[PDB]
């Protein structure tokens, strides 16, 4: 199984820590587009108690263009409140990359405009909802994609 | 829609803060079984930036028996690594209560033994996985239940 999570300029250490654990638990690979809002050395990152092996799921990319050149994503989805289909209304498949913006801002227009409407997904919410925690949102999208594929690799 | 999340003796403030936001975003109601590992006044709880209205989704119960007497749950599910069906392999319905143990321990045997095997659910994971963050786990179960019901109340 090849499913990928992409974090664009993540800002808050414990969110990234949680998402690393999430990838380790699901077999998803993690891609980080620099710069991050914190150092890898940050004490808040590994409060998670992350093992050495868990970091082998993580690849760093200097910028978005470098990410595209290294990974050549076959399909790139972006989570955005501006999206149209629900995260569960699309059909994920091997090779997909699922991209998320920073905790305090959306993904840049220059990226969002490169994607067709059907690849910009949104997590359903009640009217007048507030922002969801980023690691929560990634967990929801990841587990929904993994569900659709029948949880390959799970015990 | 009447779906309920139950936290048994939650320990870590930001997890509960995130789960409160989660309930506000989904229309789920939150039930807390005391005692908590932190005070409501805890600075770490509202780093979340929780609005006053969001706290109206929360009811506190002095202990598990008091919870049962006040709520009279029609069906009670428990998330446990010991569970048998996946969280997505059961069929949620109006009136369900979804119960979660503390971040650093399972739910007590005296509660788990009261539940049939089919009501003890587990989130799928790869072999040799480590513990999932509690707010991540609740988000996954909540969004899966809400998906099954067709996201009633979502914009």
């Amino acid at each position: 199984m090849a499913l990928n999570i992409v974090l664009y300029e993540p800002e808050i250490p414990p969110n990234t820590g949680n998402i690393i654990r999430l990838c380790a638990n699901t077999g998803f690979r993690l891609h980080i587009i620099e710069p991050m809002g914190f150092a890898w050395d940050d004490k808040r990152l590994r409060r998670a108690g992350l093992d050495y092996h868990e970091f082998t799921a993580v690849t760093r990319h200097h910028d978005y263009r470098a990410f595209l050149e290294a990974e050549n994503p076959q399909r790139l989805f972006a989570l955005t409140t501006k999206g149209t289909p629900a995260h569960s209304a699309v059909s994920y498949q091997d090779g997909d990359y699922l991209m998320f913006g920073p905790e305090t801002r959306g993904l840049p227009a220059s990226i969002l405009d490169a994607l067709p409407a059907e690849q910009k997904i949104r997590i359903p919410m009640v009217p007048d909802s507030r922002s969801m925690n980023l690691s929560n949102a990634v967990s929801v999208v990841v587990y929904e994609a993994w569900r659709q594929l029948g949880y390959p690799g799970a015990v």
